[PDB]
RNA sequence: GAUGAGACGCGUUUUAGAGCUAGAAAUAGCAAGUUAAAAUAAGGCUAGUCCGUUAUCAACUUGAAAAAGUGGCACCGAGUCGGUGCUU
DNA sequence: CGTGATTCCAGCGTCTCATCAAATACGCA
DNA sequence: TGCGTATTTATTGGAATCACG
């Protein structure tokens, strides 16, 4: 019970958990076990694993809520719309918008005209002659100036403000620019105007169908880039075409700028960059710009609307309505093609909606591309389709109005017909004329993305500040909403806060005050030495002021030289001066003040301290908004201190970033004696000169005692909230939440006693044979060989490492210039480059392909350095074509010096000890947190509890050396395994190495890795003295006999013990044993996370109408029998009832139970009042207290070891877990794996003799799944097939054989039922559709660690 | 990458879009086919251009809810955990 | 007439704007 | 040379359908 220690694997999907002794031991305990059962007591053992669902990301659901709020958004813009109309529509037709919201009712629903438009038959059959499309419409209504219907109008409105386009391009875009030959050539001519000097030459370039193409971006710059004679990728005229498609290029370098100004187009207002710009270079720019401005357009616009603009002033309905002329001409067309060649195709394409042709493409579900790859070849096949055909290649025959691809249509045309269709109809309708501007304004409105959710304090997500409290519109907004205050609340409300005040925002990056800061800080702790002076001194206030004065603020770059010589020599009239404390140049420089200093050009403004807080808040002001308008806005507050211009040049400049301190640390504390802040502490601190992380962890001043004081608020809060203020996937922190509460649960197990120790292991999250092919193609076209063209070579022919080395190494052995064979590469060895008693490297780095074994010629070391010599220049060359990487070839030349040496040993240890992660560190950080809260009166911590942190490396090695196999598709079990051989790993590191604690084990110990770990070249005296191994190995004393270099072996103590506390740490004649017993044990806490099912109600799928009760109404009104709705609902928990229910014509009352599904929907209801929602089910007289509430993978024991989890309220899954003998888990791994297995040749040939000779473990091993099968699965019919599937390939070699038997544990895996393969053979699932069985059955309520049950007997429960 | 926020095109259903000719009707033949309104998780109250799919979740005793509490040891073994003895 | 046994199937693309953080690869005092 | 910094980042119910004897 004494001096126990937990282990745990921490993933993704699982958590393992293993708790040992001393002796490397699993305690097995007696637990009971409560219920109304006769079973009173159960012996668990503490080893186990949790299993749940992956956590899912709230994408989807922000992506849903996103769509749920643009929803409401539309409807209340047609809602503003009906309400401008309300008044003329109810003068013309009354019910007109009643007969539009009723539209969807069927005719016996409708309390109207069936007819929305116009409420009668005649008159709609006209509007749809008349006009086959909206477009029709609204085309009609902009170029037409008769009077027109008030509803044609409101339905052109309407149609244009609900699918009104996207907001991607800022200010109006006037559609008339759309011949793109015209102003390209217009802007070629304005190019060679500018630059006379450089002309180019347009002729010959149709730049229309070039750019307009339907082809990539790059491909069309590209082609118009060689189109163009004399212009490239980078010229100026191709920099102005690039930002007519969507770059932004910039003048520097051409001949005419001092710096790097950029001007884009299709972002921003675009009128104060250029205005900027063409202050510097004249009117010479205006003229060049307004022709890119109309090539922008045009080349948009060409794409969007191929109609001229001359004929109509709406060139998107001309657009669509040339679409539907081509649609109806080809669909004639088509129709007497098919029909004079070949009529019996005709009945299929165009009243087959199952087939994808005409009929399916417009009445089925078939799409414009499923249409096309139909359709093709049958036009291929005719006669007389040629330009059909032609049409279908550039995927615009037979095309709809509205497509996938009007996504690229800018809401400017939009608002340009609904502006031209005002204007013509203003005349008529007075209120029109009247409300075009608030029509443009519906159309126009967007929410400002830093404004968010217009909210009134109650919601989540919102952060909106309102000036008034009044109803938010479109036409009062900019009058409602504080649109400086909303911005600074969305930057603000996702900044950090500061590390040490929590409660104070974090100062802007480039603010005065932190380069003020960071500069007095790095001053701080220089010193200076003169040759008359005798002891190094540090720099006093008077010289700082005035080296900050005379270098940091005439110079933005400051040099250790330029303080030298501009400085001391200068003022300070010393000659020469030694300064230390500064390398090259201070990392620390005022950009802000210099910045400052060349806009506003104000020395005694930036001087005086009095305007400093003002400087503070305009940095502020640029970091936090990037909108040109809303920064003037907020530096209005400051505009009566500066002028116009200077107000405009503070506006273009932006800043970007947060800083790490906020101005409460830097100077918002002031200490209690002094009454000095740390920036006057640094400013002066005598001759002692504390740093900032000195200051704040002074005992002679508050500032520490402060820091802490005001830290506890929100100190030690919950440990939900902790875990999410993490940083990583949201699956990673369930998993660690689910560690956690196992830990403090095995805690509770062993009678409230803290473990000993805690290792933990987190596995990392998260085709190539052909990128080894590129990067081998590319090395030996960069060195120039032609080995590939003498013997070809096949992407996926690389994969083997040694034919990719030999490849790689010119068809040679790395060590020796002898040529390879491909036919031997059995004969071939792979040798490492770093033996393996120094590092576990197994990548391409280390492993090299050579044909002997003592050519290295040094075995200790690295190769012998007349090796290296040798095969230096070949070296060289396979690093010139990236062949190899830089590190292994260091390694390979460090023969030249005299061996490795105690840095490449320490970096092996460090790299093999620790992870770099720091999720792993925030859970170790966790776990000590919660186990080791005693504190010492010494102001230090009591580590009682020691967390180790274990990379899964070492445990892979482990298990890949000492034969611990593991393989995931026979049970769950190896879960539990990882956890159990991590503590034993982490257990036998720090009783081995007590003194690299700090290495692995979480805290602030101390630090030697280099000196007292690695000895002299002594094999044999150097493990006996203080330092621990001359190998730089860590598990290295786990084994018997360790293989240095090829060929010879050194032998270690058959029991290995600490050096100098002289503890026993590892018996390797006992220890291995336990482990081996362990892993073997059968009974394995595998526990399943019972969950309440959360998301969607249903499938989103809307299905037809359909007389089904499983259909699911979308609204309240709607019926599923008319109007269709959603189906196959998602049961958050089922619910064990027991009451009766009427049955027969009579009415009888009879007594029944069964699971009933309380789907996601009617959760609330039910959760309400579940009395009523049984009754209104149709249960009468419910026993609220046998009501049982059953969440997903709810655990039953029917009989003879049958688990049953359940899955729903009409399924169950599979819940048992097949205890494979260790014995056949290793043959299957070493079956499996018959190559690549790694190791000795003399080892892999006894593994595979120990194969061979043990074939009878295939028979036994379907003979073990057909028993567990018949006890548990009861799958008689994929039993069966599966048994003839194995009598049927007998014969088949025994790697395959074995792939496919861990193929077929698919079928007695935990879970959900799967379909597998056995080689050719296809099993599939059989699904336990009924959950009559557990109703008699016994339900098990586990803990979170599964030790803890309850056994609930529901045949008790029992109406009978 | 995670979290947020603004938007866009669709997609899907019901209805409108008269299908016509002949044929007792069934049914044949021919015609048309591009579009539109409504909804897009049921809905809730806080009534907002708000919120409704993330997370949390053995059971029992509590505690509104958070949260808390609720369960001999050793030994031999082992087909999913059993027995042996002590305490209990 | 349940009773298995079999089959099909499941919303989805495109932009903008932040913020943070760890990950990875140098910088540096 | 460790702290510090500059950019980059198919599954499993459900429903129907199909023998099906």
């Amino acid at each position: 019970d004494k001096k126990y220690s937990i282990g745990l694997a921490i993933g993704t999907n699982s958590v393992g958990w293993a708790v040992i002794t001393d002796e490397y031991k699993v305690p097995s305990k007696k637990f009971k076990v409560l219920g109304n059962t006769d079973r009173h007591s159960i012996k668990k053992n503490l080893i186990g694993a949790l299993l749940f669902d992956s956590g899912e990301t709230a994408e989807a659901t922000r992506l849903k809520r996103t769509a749920r709020r643009r929803y409401t958004r539309r409807k209340n813009r047609i809602c503003y719309l009906q309400e401008i109309f309300s008044n003329e529509m109810a003068k013309v037709d009354d019910s007109f918008f009643h007969r539009l919201e009723e539209s969807f009712l069927v005719e016996e629903d409708k309390k109207h005209e069936r007819h929305p438009i116009f409420g009668n038959i005649v008159d709609e059959v006209a509007y749809h002659e008349k006009y086959p499309t909206i477009y029709h419409l609204r085309k009609k209504l902009v170029d037409s100036t008769d009077k027109a219907d008030l509803r044609l109008i409101y339905l052109a409105l309407a149609h244009m403000i609900k699918f009104r386009g996207h907001f991607l391009i800022e200010g109006d875009l006037n559609p008339d620019n759309s011949d793109v030959d015209k102003l390209f050539i217009q802007l070629v001519q304005t190019y060679n105007q500018l630059f006379e000097e450089n002309p180019i030459n347009a002729s010959g370039v149709d730049a229309k169908a070039i750019l307009s193409a339907r082809l990539s971006k790059s491909r069309r710059l590209e082609n118009l880039i060689a189109q163009l004679p004399g212009e490239k990728k980078n010229g100026l005229f191709g920099n102005l075409i690039a930002l007519s498609l969507g770059l932004t290029p910039n003048f520097k370098s051409n001949f005419d700028l001092a710096e790097d100004a950029k001007l884009q187009l299709s972002k921003d207002t675009y009128d104060d960059d250029l205005d900027n710009l063409l202050a510097q270079i004249g009117d010479q720019y205006a003229d060049l710009f307004l022709a890119a401005k109309n090539l922008s357009d045009a080349i948009l616009l060409s794409d969007i609307l191929r109609v001229n603009t001359e004929i109509t002033k709406a060139p998107l309905s001309a657009s669509m309505i040339k679409r539907y002329d081509e649609h109806h001409q080809d669909l004639t067309l088509l129709k007497a093609l098919v029909r004079q060649q070949l009529p019996e195709k005709y009945k299929e394409i165009f009243f087959d909606q199952s087939k994808n042709g005409y009929a399916g493409y417009i009445d089925g579900g078939a799409s414009q591309e499923e249409f096309y790859k139909f359709i093709k070849p049958i036009l291929e096949k005719m006669d007389g389709t040629e330009e059909l055909l032609v049409k279908l290649n550039r995927e615009d025959l037979l095309r709809k109005q509205r497509t996938f691809d009007n996504g690229s249509i800018p809401h400017q045309i939009h608002l340009g017909e609904l502006h031209a269709i005002l204007r013509r109809q203003e005349d008529f309708y007075p209120f029109l004329k009247d409300n075009r501007e608030k029509i443009e304004k519906i159309l126009t409105f967007r929410i400002p993305y830093y404004v968010g959710p217009l909210a009134r304090g109650n919601s989540r997500f919102a952060w909106m500040t309102r000036k008034s409290e009044e109803t938010i519109t479109p036409w009062n907004f900019e009058e409602v909403v504080d649109k400086g205050a909303s911005a600074q609340s969305f930057i603000e409300r996702m900044t950090n806060f500061d590390k040490n005040l929590p409660n104070e925002k974090v100062l802007p990056k480039h603010s005065l005050l932190y380069e003020y800061f960071t500069v007095y800080n790095e001053l701080t702790k220089v010193k200076y030495v003169t040759e008359g002076m005798r002891k190094p001194a540090f720099l006093s206030g008077e010289q700082k002021k005035a080296i900050v004065d005379l270098l940091f603020k005439t110079n933005r770059k400051v040099t250790v030289k330029q303080l030298k010589e501009d400085y001391f020599k200068k003022i300070e009239c010393f000659d020469s001066v030694e300064i230390s404390g500064v390398e090259d140049r201070f990392n620390a420089s005022l950009g802000t003040y210099h910045d400052l200093l060349k806009i506003i050009k104000d020395k005694d403004f930036l001087d005086n301290e009095e305007n400093e807080d003002i400087l503070e808040d305009i940095v502020l002001t640029l970091t936090l908004f990037e909108d040109r308008e809303m920064i003037e806005e907020r530096l209005k507050t400051y505009a009566h201190l500066f002028d116009d211009k200077v107000m405009k040049q503070l506006k273009r400049r932006r800043y970007t970033g947060w800083g790490r301190l906020s101005r409460k640390l830097i100077n918002g504390i002031r200490d209690k004696q002094s009454g000095k802040t740390i920036l006057d502490f640094l400013k002066s601190d005598g001759f002692a000169n504390r740093n900032f992380m000195q200051l704040i962890h002074d005992d002679s001043l508050t500032f520490k005692e402060d820091i802490q004081k005001a830290q506890v608020s929100g100190q030690g809060d919950s440990l939900h909230e902790h875990i999410a203020n993490l940083a990583g996937s949201p699956a990673i922190k369930k998993g660690i939440l689910q560690t956690v509460k196992v830990v403090d649960e095995l805690v509770k197990v062993m009678g409230r006693h803290k473990p000993e120790n805690i290792v933990i292991e987190m596995a990392r999250e998260n085709k190539n044979s052909r990128e080894r092919m590129k990067r081998i193609e590319e090395g030996i076209k960069e060195l120039g060989s032609q080995i590939l063209k003498e013997h070809p070579v096949e992407n996926t022919q690389l994969q083997n490492e040694k034919l990719y080395l030999y490849y790689l190494q010119n068809g040679r052995d790395m060590y020796v210039d002898q040529e390879l064979d491909i036919n031997r590469l059995s004969d071939y060895d792979v040798d490492a480059i770093v033996p393996q008693s120094f590092l576990k490297d197994d990548s391409i780095d280390n492993k090299v392909l050579t044909r002997s074994d003592k050519n290295r010629g040094k075995s200790d070391n690295v190769p012998s350095e007349e090796v290296v010599k040798k095969m230096k220049n070949y070296w060289r060359q396979l690093l010139n074509a990236k062949l190899i990487t830089q590190r292994k070839f260091d390694n390979l030349t460090k023969a030249e010096r005299g061996g490795l040496s105690e840095l490449d040993k320490a970096g092996f240890i460090k790299r093999q000890l620790v992870e770099t992660r720091q999720i792993t560190k925030h859970v170790a950080q966790i776990l000590d947190s919660r186990m080791n809260t005693k504190y010492d009166e010494n102001d230090k911590l009591i580590r009682e509890v020691k967390v180790i942190t274990l990379k899964s490396k070492l445990v892979s090695d482990f298990r890949k050396d000492f034969q611990f196999y593991k393989v995931r598709e026979i049970n769950n079990y190896h879960h539990a395994h990882d956890a159990y051989l991590n503590a034993v790993v982490g257990t036998a590191l720090i009783k081995k190495y007590p003194k690299l604690e700090s290495e692995f084990v979480y805290g602030d110990y101390k630090v030697y890795d280099v000196r007292k770990m690695i000895a002299k070249s002594e094999q044999e005296i150097g493990k006996a003295t203080a330092k621990y191994f001359f190998y730089s190995n860590i598990m290295n004393f786990f084994k018997t006999e360790i293989t240095l270099a090829n060929g010879e072996i050194r032998k270690r103590p058959l029991i290995e013990t600490n050096g100098e506390t002289g503890e026993i740490v590892w018996d390797k004649g006992r220890d291995f044993a336990t482990v081996r017993k362990v892993l073997s044990m059968p009974q394995v806490n595998i526990v399943k996370k019972t969950e309440v099912q959360t998301g969607g109600f249903s499938k989103e799928s809307i299905l037809p109408k359909r007389n089904s009760d499983k259909l699911i109404a979308r609204k309240k009104d709607w019926d599923p029998k008319k109007y269709g709705g959603f189906d196959s609902p998602t049961v958050a928990y089922s619910v064990l009832v027991v009451a009766k229910v009427e049955k027969g014509k009579s009415k009888k009352l009879k007594s029944v139970k069964e699971l009933l599904g309380i789907t996601i929907m009617e959760r609330s209801s039910f959760e309400k009042n579940p009395i009523d929602f049984l009754e209104a089910k149709g249960y009468k007289e419910v026993k609220k207290d046998l009501i049982i509430k059953l969440p997903k993978y709810s655990l039953f024991e029917l009989e003879n070891g049958r688990k049953r989890m359940l899955a729903s309220a009409g399924e169950l899954q599979k819940g048992n877990e097949l205890a494979l003998p260790s014995k056949y888990v290793n043959f299957l791994y070493l079956a499996s794996h018959y190559e690549k297995l790694k190791g000795s040749p003399e080892d892999n040939e006894q593994k595979q003799l120990f194969v061979e000779q043990h074939k009878h473990y295939l028979d036994e091993i379907i003979e073990q799944i057909s028993e567990f099968s018949k006890r548990v699965i009861l799958a008689d019919a994929n039993l069966d097939k599966v048994l003839s599937a194995y009598n049927k390939h007998r014969d088949k070699p025994i790697r395959e054989q074995a792939e496919n038997i861990i193929h077929l544990f698919t079928l007695t895996n935990l879970g959900a039922p799967a379909a597998f393969k056995y080689f050719d053979t296809t099993i599939d699932r059989k699904r336990y559709t009924s959950t009559k069985e557990v109703l008699d059955a016994t339900l098990i309520h586990q803990s979170i660690t599964g030790l803890y049950e309850t056994r609930i007997d529901l045949s008790q429960l029992g109406g009978d």
